[PDB]
């Protein structure tokens, strides 16, 4: 969706190192040395931390380093500190006077053990079907860090319209939970082989699939 | 490191206009026409809506207009809509390869309409019952303001344990969504006549009930 591609998330414990990538094309990332990186603590103003691939503004510690190889730029944060937990965005000049941005990378400094999500995909309930709705819901619970990306497939084809995913919230067990729901019509639901929920967490994807049944 | 100066807060009613300012110095905002504005909904990536003081990227409505006078840039959002409720940041390049950002302005769209939740209750799926699990999910969507309370029933008796409800989050229709889910064993699910989800929003309660399926 974003012009430049960044991994959705990275994580590490205090003192560890983490590298996050920013992939474009030869006409942006690979067409000059104009890659910048920005840091944002959620709800706060962002801050430029790297410009022209490798240059650190004043005040930015040398724990942060930027490099580029071909059409991929990389930001390395060595010796993670608590204040490095933030969202990180890249940008690059394009072909002509155009500025391209990546989708952002959530960098977590692990505050607790990592936990993969429990993924449960529910087909349409009877009551909503007889109200001419065929909403599917994909329940995602008990994960840490609280970053997740969800993709839906109709058969094998990506489906963007009708998808809603809730912002992960921390539950009573101190692990995160969210739900993605796909608002189908009964016709859409009954006319496909199946639908799938793809849940990505800590660089690993899990997929669940449901299909219509007679009863 | 120094910031541009934006008011913390601004507001307006639907259809009204709102103007927010971004005050810099002669060597940033006043130094050239490199002022940008970004819109960001909480928990989402931001969206550049203005660059070079006044230029809108593709797909940005012409309700958003940017200008500059001296050291102060201004964004005006006319015809306010619920989706304009968000944080707005300005930026400006200076010399020395510097990029300055304002602290951000939270624009509030006042008096958005109340909306009762849609409630959809799902019984355990085939796959999880196979896996010796019986989680129920109560999907709650399309409600405003974003506060709900959820109670569960086993037959007619209150369910006091195994309940989790997510913090409501605003979705693409500018209304809130949440899920309550009840972790049951397959035995609990099968031993009862039904389970119900009771969602209370603004003093009004919606109740849904599901029972072990009679299919095969
Ligand atoms: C993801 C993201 C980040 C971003 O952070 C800025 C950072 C300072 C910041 C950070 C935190 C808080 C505030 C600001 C800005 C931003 O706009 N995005 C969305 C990117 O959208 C696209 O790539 N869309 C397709 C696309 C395709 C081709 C051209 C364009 C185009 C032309 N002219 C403008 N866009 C767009």
């Amino acid at each position: 969706q974003s012009a430049l591609t960044q991994p959705p998330s990275a994580s590490g414990s205090p003192g560890q190192s983490v590298t996050i990538s920013c992939t474009g094309t030869s006409s942006d990332v690979g067409g000059s040395d104009s890659v910048s990186w920005y840091q944002q603590h959620p709800g706060k103003a962002p801050k430029l931390i790297i410009y022209e691939v490798s240059q650190r503004p004043s005040g930015v510690p040398n724990r942060f380093s930027g490099s580029k190889s071909g059409n991929t730029a990389s930001l390395t944060v060595s010796g993670l500190q608590a204040e490095d937990d933030a969202d990180y965005y890249c940008s690059s000049y394009g072909g002509d006077n155009n500025l391209f941005f990546g989708g952002g990378t959530k960098v977590t400094v692990l505050g607790q053990p990592k936990a993969a999500p429990s993924v449960t995909l529910f087909p349409p309930s009877s009551e909503e079907l007889q109200a001419n709705k065929a909403t599917l819901v994909c329940l995602i619970s008990d994960f840490y860090p609280g970053a997740v990306t969800v993709a839906w497939k109709a058969d094998s084809s990506p489906v963007k319209a009708g998808v809603e995913t809730t912002t992960p919230s921390k539950q009573s067990n101190n692990k995160y939970a969210a739900s993605s729901y796909l608002s189908l019509t009964p016709e859409q639901w009954k006319s496909h082989r199946s639908y799938s929920c793809q849940v990505t967490h800590e660089g690993s994807t899990v997929e669940k699939t449901v299909a219509p049944t007679e009863c």
